């Protein structure tokens, strides 16, 4: 029920912030905290057998043709909208103008950023070795190849003229779609508690880093969250327009997602939640049980549009400028860095380290890395609106892609 | 064969302790352990299916507020007969008085005990964040949570208005209790097996550690058995007729898993013949599914029992007296320590340490290392009795909690 | 087709040499090698799940008391195959007499070799205690154990009394049964792109190291593919005929698993191709799903060749003379290696060093690990041969045990 989460929502964010006021921030980790990261636990539990369940089943509905014709789409569509986000980020940074006269001291928190694999390396690792081991060990992408692979070549066994073949493919299909069905059942059950949840969390995050949002990381706060705005009203929305979608519509739809990437700041562990909108958008299963777990991994616009105004802060905060060519570095950097980090766990970190390389601030600079550490202090606070950002892009994908391929059921 | 075990206890026994004299222990352990570890391996090998697939079965066979009846009151139960073991243990200890007048020289073994991770941290674990990786890691406790939650689902798909729903559930149910019949099929086949692995378990065991079996540790082995059968006989047994189940009947159908738990010394590893056992006792899967294997991981009474005599033997050994005021101490803590390290693997030896440090005993001061030191040298001659009882303690539970629950049949 | 995978295998050698001459090997490293590392995944992919499948189907296809017969007969037959390969590697190696006159000098790269675990361990491995995990973590001997045990325990429970068992016993075999079937599938899809994979595979090859096949170097891979020639004419050829099975025959129905192992260097990732090459030869899946991932693992007479011309390789280089004594020392040491590295991985490595030390030419010697440096150089080289007759010695045992079975049916 909406209403409730809202509530949650809201009561959690203001109990947060007066228990934080008062030094009771402690108590709030120790007592409160739990019954969000259940929460999310309960989701992410969901994840790798909804994903594969529901690929196989999907990749099975639809022609293959079609599927490479999806994939495309997205692609594409993920690229374009990725680099409209480091875009705005720096436009927001330009206009806010966030780390501008601060000389911070050095000291404190250093980091070492992980390298990014070779892009061979990224690309081949799509397919897996062991799909076994891909499923246990909570690999999308491989995860991913794998279902569809697996998907398609059921539905030849189904056209087999031999009947024991077709029997024992059938059988495979509808243990698998049980499965797909069962995950779907759990998310409606999940999201009863999902109140609770969203309460203990926000709560935490207002009580920890909620007061810390003063200064010029207020200014940071501003540009990050206008810009995310921006990507929803001016990207998402108009785009939906143009391909005969009402933007109300779907919020109304995609509400539930997006207030579960907000609290929970997991892509990944939004998925069932997301999945369960798209379908209840009715688009075939055929293409958000491909598109969606993709643009989780994959497609993070609100991460980008964090990585321009991250860049921009540090660099004010450094007396660093950032030539228009240096912007132009930033933008190109920011795609390539999801692109080259596309299965890579901790993949924000390293694309940010990338991106901040690419104009002359290495995180291994002292310099850097106070003004870096500054930042951080309110990461939980910047995360909520980023990931969900990243969420709404994927259904916004997702529902242009299915309106631009019309009618389609299963063969 | 139960005749059949009886020899291969019996002869190997008395084999081991001839080997073990004439010193040939190294022969028993290269040329004839290795029939035994099979033995281990083979039953080892059964527990994640036959967990997993028995659970879902059961999950979905009875009701969620049976289930949820069903836990707390073998909650309940696993907590109370932990309290009076560990209890057992200390008056056991008052009355045999081991590992006094022991003055051990330091030097030799020395341990830095495993911290267990926070209760919070350890209640969340329950949760997988991947069934998968929960199934492949062999996580006993996520992989029941998963099963229950996997299997009230399938529960309400069968009751879908759509056919197909109904029907792909129903094939992924048959499909999974396909996997839990034939676990249960192939035990029956491991325990043929069982004259030849029992006889070459035990003899490693007597031919390495039953020599050791003198002075104090003799002391300490008196203290821990006669305590073991104490809990047996004035708990189990009391327990099991107060409940209208007649204690002989129970053994009788019970000897085959307390047999196995005896050698085997590995409760998990016990589990297949254990939950085969409450199947013969005629108990609904829908209960021992979830009592067994809970109980297999979180209800060591037999350990408890051996942490509190434990204790004893070291604090003696030190000259340390224990007041009072400290063996109330010991029992909270034993308590709270196997709660308190549910899912953690190799949970024995922190909770020892745990319980240990409560009375001031830190297994780092190099006067408790060698007190400690003394007492493993014969823990695998403990460690058969406790394991045992620690079974024991879970079908009791379980015989228990069936009989108040009355008739019990499927959906 | 086979046409296409020859022509790629053809015009990528030239190419390869071509480009490897004018310095352009790391283009072809960067730029083309990719695309034969995907072909080597997409069959790699398949291997784990068409195994596991296809061994469950088969093991209840056929009588237990066959599988065992099957098993006895192809491991002779597997041990036999080594012995007389190790030998006729010391037959080429006295014949071309390879590495003599070198005087390396020693400096640049050094190994510490890993050591084989203990016989029992290994034994023992092949009983998994987590066959889930076994799955996951790719353990083929272990994951062949387990497949056997399900699969013949879901037959007893087909002959039930009870309809209910019997249902869900047959389910979960269809759903396993669709499994293998599609894997089956989608092995003739992967094999579609064999021809580019062939290509860019044998071109990385040729362009890296067929380059350095030139003086010493040369004689050692005369010595050995002269070696793998002779294995396949004087051993297999023979063998196939003595048993009533045309050579010409078993080649022109092998030669797609046999062209797969040459470019892919991989037995386990050719399996699928291997597995598929059987099916078609009409071979019961009761025989083959058994003992060519047996074979895959456990039998590789290219390698034990490989090991005594290498041996010989290394003496000659150090100008140590190996007396016949020694000749029987290389030939005993290289059969047990492959014993007692059964499940292990990078058993080869392991292997060798154990065969290098048998007779006094530790890895850890700095005159020996420039020889072996020097050997190194065209391991590639060599392994593409070795690896080919590694696997076609599995469907020689695999054909002529299936010949001696005579007809063979499902029960
Ligand atoms: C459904 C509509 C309701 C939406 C409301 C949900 C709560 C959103 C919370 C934070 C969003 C990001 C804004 C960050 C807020 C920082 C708090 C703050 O400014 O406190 C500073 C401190 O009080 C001075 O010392
Ligand atoms: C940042 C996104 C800004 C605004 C989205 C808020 C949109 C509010 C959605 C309410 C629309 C609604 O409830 O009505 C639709 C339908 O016609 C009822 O029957
Ligand atoms: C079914 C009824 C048959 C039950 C019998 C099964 C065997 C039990 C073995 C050990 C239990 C614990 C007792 C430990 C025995 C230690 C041996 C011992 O005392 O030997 C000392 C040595 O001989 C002096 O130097
Ligand atoms: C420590 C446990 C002590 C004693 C348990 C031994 C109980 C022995 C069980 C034998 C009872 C029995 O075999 O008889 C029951 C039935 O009536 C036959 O038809
Ligand atoms: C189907 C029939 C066609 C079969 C053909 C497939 C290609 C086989 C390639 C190598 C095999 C092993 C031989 C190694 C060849 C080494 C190349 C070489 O000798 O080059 C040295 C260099 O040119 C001087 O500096
Ligand atoms: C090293 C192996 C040496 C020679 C194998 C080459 C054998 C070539 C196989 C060709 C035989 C063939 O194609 O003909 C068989 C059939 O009769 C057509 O209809
Ligand atoms: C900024 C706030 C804009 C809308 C908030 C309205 C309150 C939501 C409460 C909903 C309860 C039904
Ligand atoms: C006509 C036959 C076409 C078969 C296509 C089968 C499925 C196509 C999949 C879509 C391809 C588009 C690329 C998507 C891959 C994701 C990119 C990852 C980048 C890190
Ligand atoms: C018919 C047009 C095909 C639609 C493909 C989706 C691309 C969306 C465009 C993105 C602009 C940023
Ligand atoms: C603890 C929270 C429980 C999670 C509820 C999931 C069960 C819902 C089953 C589908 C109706
Ligand atoms: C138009 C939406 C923008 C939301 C603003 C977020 C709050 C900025 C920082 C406030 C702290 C003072
Ligand atoms: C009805 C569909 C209309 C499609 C129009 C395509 C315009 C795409 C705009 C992309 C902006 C970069
Ligand atoms: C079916 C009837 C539903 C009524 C309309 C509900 C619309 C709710 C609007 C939610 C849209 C965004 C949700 C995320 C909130 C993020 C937190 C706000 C702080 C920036
Ligand atoms: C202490 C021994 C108590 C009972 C042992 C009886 C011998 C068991 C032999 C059973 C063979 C049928
Ligand atoms: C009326 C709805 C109730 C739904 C209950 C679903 C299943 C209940 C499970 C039993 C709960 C009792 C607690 C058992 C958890 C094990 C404790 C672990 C401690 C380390
Ligand atoms: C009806 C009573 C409910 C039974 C619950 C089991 C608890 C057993 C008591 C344990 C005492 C140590
Ligand atoms: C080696 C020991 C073999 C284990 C036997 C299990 C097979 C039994 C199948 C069910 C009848
Ligand atoms: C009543 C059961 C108690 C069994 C006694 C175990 C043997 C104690 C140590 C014997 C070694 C001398
Ligand atoms: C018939 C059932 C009788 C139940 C009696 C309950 C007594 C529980 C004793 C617990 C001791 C701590
Ligand atoms: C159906 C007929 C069965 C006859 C009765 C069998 C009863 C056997 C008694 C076994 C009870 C305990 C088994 C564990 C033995 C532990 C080793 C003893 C040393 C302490
Ligand atoms: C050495 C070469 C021996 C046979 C090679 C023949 C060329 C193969 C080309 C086949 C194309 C149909
Ligand atoms: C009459 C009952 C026989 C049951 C046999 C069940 C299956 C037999 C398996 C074949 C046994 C032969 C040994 C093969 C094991 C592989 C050896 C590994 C060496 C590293
Ligand atoms: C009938 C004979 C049984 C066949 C067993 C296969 C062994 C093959 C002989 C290998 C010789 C190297
Ligand atoms: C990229 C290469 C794609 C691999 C093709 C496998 C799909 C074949 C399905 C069975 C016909
Ligand atoms: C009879 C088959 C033997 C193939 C010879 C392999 C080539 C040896 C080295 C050639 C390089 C000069
Ligand atoms: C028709 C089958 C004939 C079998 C003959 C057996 C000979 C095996 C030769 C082995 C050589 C070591
Ligand atoms: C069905 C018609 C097929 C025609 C006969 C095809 C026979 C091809 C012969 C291939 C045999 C060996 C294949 C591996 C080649 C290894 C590379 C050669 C260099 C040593
Ligand atoms: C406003 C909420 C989002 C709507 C997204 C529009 C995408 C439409 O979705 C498409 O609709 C077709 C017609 O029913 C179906 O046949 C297709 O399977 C489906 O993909
Ligand atoms: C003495 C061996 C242990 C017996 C344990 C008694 C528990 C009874 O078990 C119960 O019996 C009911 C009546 O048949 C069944 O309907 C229930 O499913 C079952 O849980
Ligand atoms: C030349 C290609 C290899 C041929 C291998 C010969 C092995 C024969 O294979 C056997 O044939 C029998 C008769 O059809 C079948 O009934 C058996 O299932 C099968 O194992
Ligand atoms: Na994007
Ligand atoms: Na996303
Ligand atoms: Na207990
Ligand atoms: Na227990
Ligand atoms: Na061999
Ligand atoms: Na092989």
């Amino acid at each position: 029920v909406l209403q409730k989460i809202l509530i949650g929502l809201i009561l959690g964010a203001i109990v947060g912030l007066i228990l934080g006021h008062y030094g009771y921030a402690h108590a709030v980790h120790t007592y409160v905290k739990p019954f969000g990261d259940l929460f999310v636990r309960l989701l992410k539990m969901l994840v790798m057998p909804i994903v594969f369940a529901s690929l196989v089943v999907g990749a099975a509905s639809i022609s293959p043709a079609r599927l490479g014709r999806v994939g495309v789409k997205i692609v594409v569509y993920y690229l374009l909208t990725s680099a409209f986000a480091v875009t705005l980020g720096i436009i927001m940074a330009r206009l806010f103008n966030p780390g501008a006269g601060i000389h911070l001291a050095v000291g404190g928190q250093q980091f070492q950023p992980h390298q990014a694999p070779p892009l061979v390396h990224i690309l081949l690792d799509i397919v897996p070795t062991n799909p076994f081991g891909a499923l246990a060990n909570g690999q999308v992408l491989p995860t991913i190849f794998f279902a569809i692979i697996l998907g398609i070549a059921i539905t030849y066994l189904m056209n087999s003229e031999n009947e024991k073949v077709r029997k024992s493919a059938e059988t495979l299909l509808d243990a698998i779609n049980g499965l797909a069905e069962a995950m779907y059942k759990i998310v409606n059950g999940v999201m009863q508690y999902a109140p609770i949840g969203v309460f203990a969390l926000i709560a935490y995050v207002m009580a920890e880093q909620g007061v810390h949002v003063v200064g010029e990381l207020a200014k940071v706060t501003a540009a990050v969250y206008v810009g995310l705005t921006l990507q929803i009203l001016l990207v998402y929305f108009v785009l939906l327009k143009i391909y005969g979608i009402d933007p109300i519509s779907f919020i109304k739809h995609a509400k539930d997602a997006m207030l579960t990437a907000f609290v929970t700041r997991s892509s990944s562990g939004t998925l069932p939640v997301t999945m369960r909108v798209a379908k209840e958008m009715g688009i075939s299963e055929g293409i958000y049980s491909f598109t969606l777990p993709l643009g989780a991994t994959i497609n993070m616009d609100g991460t980008a549009l964090y990585q321009g105004v991250c860049t921009f802060f540090i660099a004010n905060a450094l007396g660093s400028h950032l030539t228009v060519g240096q912007q132009l570095t930033i933008v190109l950097t920011a795609v390539l860095a999801s692109i080259g980090t596309a299965g890579v766990p901790g993949a924000g970190a390293i694309m940010l380290a990338m991106v901040l390389h690419s104009v002359g601030l290495p995180l291994t600079d002292p310099n850097v890395a106070a003004a870096y550490a500054m930042i951080l202090g309110i990461d939980a606070i910047l995360d909520m609106g980023r990931t969900m950002v990243n969420v709404t892009g994927d259904l916004t994908g997702t529902a242009i892609v299915a309106k631009t391929e019309g009618t389609l059921v299963p063969r």
